[PDB]
């Protein structure tokens, strides 16, 4: 009575295997979650030789930027069109340098997500308190081992908020200084997909007659605002166009964790504006970044949409 769908499992396996081979990578992982129920539709490690999706932890990097923005929206500290000054892409906070990939200038909060700005994430994070951000991280399940049956699932590392230095709050706002598993990230993104309510992620079929109690992480308004921002990531002007899915509105975020050795991950959802699935992929030590993880997300998301008869909702 597993929720794993043999067809979607094959889609995830075939696409992940092709990517691990194409990039001569050490390993890869992919999972697909049904937004409405939390059911895991696919869960693949390639190669199979511990369940690394659940046991391996890494710094999430830019994948956390939507949660920084989600919380500031939810706390009413900013709105989507609030301006954030990032200047020439160089910033200093308590003597430490924070750097963007380019000089993005004045951005809206939405533009901070679109351009994947570390400086924009930092300045938005500075409108919030450590306790506020820590409670948000805890609400999306970080620092806590998933209780889904598999033994030895990793909790990750979340430092206690009373101990955060201001620079540490900043780096966490763009995904460094904490560690997560890919499973934890996939579950966390269901909060953005499912109107602010994070779903219990399970490998067993759910009872359609019984009620699924989730955890309200953000309001529906916040979640909808951030889903709109996530679409801009894969559209022209965004930083991950290789994650676009021909025929479908999608959105998500790439992230990179360094060990030339690094891990390229992407988490996203499809189709917008009311997603059916969350797709999470990671390619460990390919031999850049969103150009590695993005196409795997795109292939799995698109193939899954087609297999489920989801009508295309974006012109080619």
């Amino acid at each position: 009575g597993l929720s794993i769908d043999s067809k979607i499992q094959y889609i995830a396996y075939a696409n992940l295997k092709a990517a691990v081979e194409k990039f001569k990578a050490k390993a890869g992982a992919a999972m697909v979650v049904d937004v409405r129920t939390g059911e895991v539709l696919a869960l693949v490690n390639y190669p199979t030789y511990r369940n690394r999706i659940l046991t391996d932890v890494f710094e999430p990097g830019s994948i956390m930027k939507p949660f920084t923005v989600s919380l500031a929206l939810d706390l009413h500290r900013v709105t989507p069109n609030t301006l954030v000054e990032t200047g020439n892409g160089h910033f200093v906070l308590d003597g430490a340098p924070i750097t963007d990939d380019a000089g993005f200038g004045t951005l809206t909060v939405g533009g901070v997500i679109q351009k994947s700005s570390n400086i924009g994430a930092t300045k938005i994070a500075m409108t919030m308190r450590p306790e506020e951000m820590w409670n948000m991280y805890t609400s999306i399940g970080l620092g806590q081992a998933p209780k889904v049956g598999f033994p030895g699932a990793a909790a990750g590392r979340l430092r206690p908020w009373k101990s955060w230095r201001r620079i540490e709050q900043a780096t966490m706002s763009y995904g460094y200084g904490l560690s997560v598993s890919l499973f934890q990230l996939a579950r966390a993104y269901t909060a953005i997909a499912h109107d602010g309510e994070m779903m219990p992620v399970t490998i067993f079929k759910t009872d359609p007659n019984q009620q699924i109690t989730g955890t309200q992480v953000f309001t529906p308004t916040t979640a909808r605002e951030v889903r709109t921002m996530l679409e801009t990531v894969v559209a022209p002007g965004g930083t991950s166009p290789d994650a676009a899915v021909p025929g479908y509105r999608v959105g998500g975020k790439s992230g990179t964790a360094y060990k030339r050795k690094y891990r390229a991950s992407f988490v996203g959802m499809a189709p917008m504006p009311n997603p059916r699935i969350v797709v999470a992929v990671s390619v460990d030590e390919p031999t850049f970044g969103g150009q590695v993880s993005g196409p795997v997300f795109s292939a799995i998301a698109g193939d899954t949409m087609r297999a489920l008869n989801v009508p295309p909702n974006m012109p080619i």
